[PDB]
């Protein structure tokens, strides 16, 4: 069991100390990155898989796992401010927490659990730090490859699966042909659901499912077909992807500062190319604080309120924090 990726002996214990919070929403991934020589995705994934005995269940060699995860992490761009491996690590750890929510206890197969965490890990890999619309508008290589449809999300999936093609990195080698085929289907579905263009429809379908939810005697949601299970899973990874505003304010503020560095850099590229400036990427006019309030009001709260509704009362503290954080950003807007 690898205990460090660097030369700092103090980090071994510090890292292990942070990882005591592995199963908690309150885990601090920035600290994990700092104690792991900037290997938050490799280390958190190793921790999660060991926590869930997934290496044992799926006969994944520790060595193969580490090589794959190190190489996946290396395909996240460290020069992209937000969509780098720390984000992937966070979404994976957040998915790991949501999978254990009381309301979904015993609902998912081990293959489904494996699929969801893998999806989270790969879901933004090789992200260039500009939006689908920027790629489409600039007639980029990716947009031409993918015919303008879920351009980044198709690419993330292609890289993640392409990396499994080399023997030394094939973590799914000991799954059966049918298991591999089902996992690939689930992961594709989950990653494509992280395209924001799909959010309104995803939410509508989720609200719909919440309306007719059957909470069993013992308080567990009854999700008795695959169609139902994969719908909860796609919304789970989507929720994880959109979890920053539901974290402690200290964490949320750091995530905001990163996404704005990325967004404003896109805005600078648009200006540099004589393109029309995307209003919310324009550093000269856009309010960071208004943009968070609007993002919560219009996207994050409706989704989380609906998730919370689905897993009652598991997510109440998350909903509370989100509402607190929304209020903090609002109070940061100098006008009423
Ligand atoms: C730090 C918290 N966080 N996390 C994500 C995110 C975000 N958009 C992402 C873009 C990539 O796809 C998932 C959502 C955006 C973001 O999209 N901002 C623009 C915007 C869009 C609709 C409404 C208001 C504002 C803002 N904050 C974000
Ligand atoms: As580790
Ligand atoms: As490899
Ligand atoms: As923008
Ligand atoms: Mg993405
Ligand atoms: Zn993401």
């Amino acid at each position: 069991s690898i205990s460090r990726f660097g030369v700092n002996t103090e980090n071994e214990d510090h890292l292990a100390k942070e990882l005591e919070d592995l199963n908690k929403w309150g885990l601090n991934i920035f600290n994990v990155a700092g104690y792991s020589h900037n290997r938050p995705l490799t280390c958190i994934m190793y921790a999660i898989f060991q926590e869930r005995d997934l290496l044992k269940t799926f006969r994944i060699s520790s060595d193969t796992f580490i090589t794959y995860m190190m190489t996946l992490e290396d395909h996240y761009h460290s020069d992209v401010a937000y969509h780098n491996s720390l984000h992937a690590a966070d979404v994976a750890q957040s998915t790991h927490v949501l999978l254990s929510t009381p309301a979904l206890d015993a609902v998912f197969t081990d293959l489904e659990i494996l699929a969801a965490i893998f999806a989270a890990a790969i879901h933004d890999v090789d992200h260039p730090g500009v939006s689908n619309q920027f790629l489409i508008n600039t007639n980029s290589e990716l947009a031409l490859m993918y015919n303008d449809e879920s351009v980044l999300e198709n690419h993330h999936l292609a890289v993640g699966f392409k990396l499994l093609q080399e023997e030394h990195c094939d973590i799914f080698m000991n799954l059966t042909k049918k298991q591999r085929q089902t996992l690939r289907k689930m992961v594709i579905d989950m990653v494509l659901a992280t395209d924001m263009s799909k959010h309104m429809s995803l939410l509508a379908d989720l609200k719909t499912m919440v309306e007719t939810k059957k909470v069993t005697s013992s308080g567990v949601l009854l999700l008795d077909n695959y169609t139902d299970r994969i719908q909860v899973l796609r919304n789970m990874v989507h929720c994880a992807d959109l979890s920053n505003p539901t974290k402690s304010l200290e964490l949320y503020r750091q995530w905001t500062d990163r996404i704005m560095e990325e967004f404003f850099q896109q805005g600078d590229k648009e200006r540099e190319r004589g393109m029309e400036i995307s209003p919310m990427c324009d550093k000269h006019t856009a309010s960071v604080e208004k943009s968070q309030v609007g993002f919560i009001d219009y996207i994050v709260h409706p989704l989380w309120e609906t998730w919370a509704d689905l897993v009652q009362p598991d997510a109440q503290d998350i909903l509370d924090t989100l509402e607190d954080n929304r209020n903090w950003y609002q109070a940061m807007i100098p006008q009423a």
